[PDB]
């Protein structure tokens, strides 16, 4: 009964792209800095996931539209959407989660199907399927270079638990993260830096909380705003975090704006 949505950003301005699933389909919000406008996104889904990279100054966004039997990717290469390689069948409620490192790129799609997690990853030449296997019905994904080596933190939601999966290039181990919340979690990350910096957002029964990591344990956020759904996207300005939040109940979407100096209502409009 909420619209889902799904959000990147990029540079230092920065640019966001903001998409929302809505009655069946995906369209697209656009910043530059310089106001909220309608992008040329438009297609079918009941989720969306996204990520982006770029090459030089130049974005590319893969969105991963599912419907009630496939996810299709879309790419954008500046110049138009066209739909991608990537394929997966899927059964009505299904849920992705994406991300990509260097400039290749590397690329993970998470899928949540019938209760369980699997991955799908880009190599620049292929799609092979990952290692990754576990419960849950939701899912969210942040990922970080330490030099070349890529560390993944996926947070896989069941009905009863978010449990945090970490890829550090040997294998997948349960993180140290903890909801500080009671069973229904949809949940959306964001990192930033080496450490890393993370924060998680949880929408429960209508509620969003945040759960914020720095290197030395989990900690409550002072984030904390109504909404049955959650996305995020950060970007760093040389040394300072700023966080964008997408909190939405029914098919009113409010973000709210981390600046260094506290939560702020940003201009986001759905129009
Ligand atoms: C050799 C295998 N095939 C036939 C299957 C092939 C050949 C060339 C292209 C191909 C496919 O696809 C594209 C697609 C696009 N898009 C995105 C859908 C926008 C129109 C743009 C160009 C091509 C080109 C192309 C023709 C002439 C000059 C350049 C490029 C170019 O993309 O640049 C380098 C990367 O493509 C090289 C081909 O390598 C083998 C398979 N493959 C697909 C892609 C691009 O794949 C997309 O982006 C990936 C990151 C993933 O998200 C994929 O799922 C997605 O399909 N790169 N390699
Ligand atoms: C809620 C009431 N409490 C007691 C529980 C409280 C009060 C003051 C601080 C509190 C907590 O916590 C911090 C934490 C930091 N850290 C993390 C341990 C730095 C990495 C730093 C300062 C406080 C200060 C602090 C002291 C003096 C003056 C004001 C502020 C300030 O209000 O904090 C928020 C308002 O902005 C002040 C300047 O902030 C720039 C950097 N920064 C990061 C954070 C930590 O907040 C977390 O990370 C953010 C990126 C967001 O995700 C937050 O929602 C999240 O809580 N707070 N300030």
């Amino acid at each position: 009964s909420s619209v889902q949505t799904a959000a990147t950003s990029w540079g230092t301005v920065p640019s966001i792209a903001v998409y929302t699933a809505n009655n069946g389909k995906i369209t697209e919000r656009c910043w530059d800095g310089k106001g909220w406008y309608t992008g040329a996104f438009n297609e079918p889904g009941d989720n969306v996931s996204v990520t982006s990279w770029l090459v030089g100054s130049a974005i590319h966004i893969r969105v991963y539209a599912s419907t009630g039997t496939t996810t299709t990717e879309w790419c954008w290469d500046g110049n138009g959407w066209t739909k991608g390689a990537y394929t997966s069948s899927t059964v009505p409620g299904d849920q992705t989660a994406a991300t990509s490192w260097g400039t290749v790129p590397s690329i993970a799609v998470y899928t949540a199907n019938n209760g369980k997690i699997t991955e799908r990853c880009w190599d620049g030449k292929g799609w092979y399927t990952g290692a990754f296997n576990e419960p849950g019905d939701n899912v969210s994904v942040t990922s970080w270079l330490v030099g070349s080596a890529i560390h993944i933190a996926v947070y896989a939601s069941t009905g009863t638990t978010t449990t945090e999966w970490c890829w550090d290039g040997n294998g997948w181990t349960k993180g140290a993260y903890t909801s500080s919340t009671v069973p229904g979690d949809q949940t959306a990350a964001t990192s930033w830096g080496t450490v890393p910096s993370i924060r998680v957002y949880t929408a429960n029964n209508g509620k969003i909380t945040e759960r914020c990591w720095d290197g030395k344990g989990w900690y409550t956020g002072a984030f904390n705003e109504p909404g049955d759904n959650v996305s995020v996207t950060s970007w760093l300005v040389g040394s300072a975090i700023h966080i964008a939040v997408y909190a939405s109940t029914g098919t009113t979407t409010t973000e709210w704006c981390w600046d260094g100096n506290g939560w702020t209502k940003g201009a986001y409009t759905a129009t």
